[PDB]
């Protein structure tokens, strides 16, 4: 198993805009259209991306097309990030592919913020950190999937997806 597959298991696959449970809409295979407030905006954001005029709907390749820039987008931003990049730098290939989901899922801003999970990562203390991610607002709003990309930093393995 790879991050790829590992993301599509987290992220599923929907052809037609949804919102999410914070309100942000999402198309594909967990494609945010924006961060901007404005519903407006998402739209012209999405024809952009997709590089055609949409109406709504988009095809799977679309989709795969959007999930590998977004991948990519995840991981250059942990190496752009002064705090994100030590610790991915630490890590092994399976624990990496975890801080890539959290990434792709909050972003690099966000992530950066689990000041102390984060230290603990890099430091290679497993179950404390797996404690300590538990306890947050994004395990409250995302469980099932905070917890599988917890059991992975924990067990260093690809248990809790296959
Ligand atoms: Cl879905
Ligand atoms: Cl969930």
């Amino acid at each position: 198993m790879n991050i790829f597959e590992m993301l599509r298991i987290d992220e599923g696959l929907a052809l037609a805009a949804y919102a999410d449970a914070a309100g942000y809409y999402t198309i594909g295979i967990g494609h945010l259209l924006t961060k901007s407030p404005s519903l407006n905006a998402a739209k012209s954001e999405l024809d952009k991306a997709i590089g055609r005029n949409t109406n709504g709907v988009i095809t799977k390749d679309e989709a795969e097309k959007l999930f590998n820039q977004d991948v990519d987008a995840a991981v250059r931003g942990i190496l752009r990030n002064a705090k994100l990049k030590p610790v991915y730098d630490s890590l092994d290939a399976v624990r990496r592919a975890a801080l890539i989901n959290m990434v792709f899922q909050m972003g690099e801003t966000g992530v950066a913020g689990f000041t102390n999970s984060l230290r603990m990562l890099q430091q290679k203390r497993w179950d404390e950190a797996a404690v300590n991610l538990a306890k947050s607002r994004w395990y409250n709003q995302t469980p099932n999937r905070a917890k599988r990309v917890i059991t992975t930093f924990r067990t260093g393995t690809w248990d809790a997806y296959k």
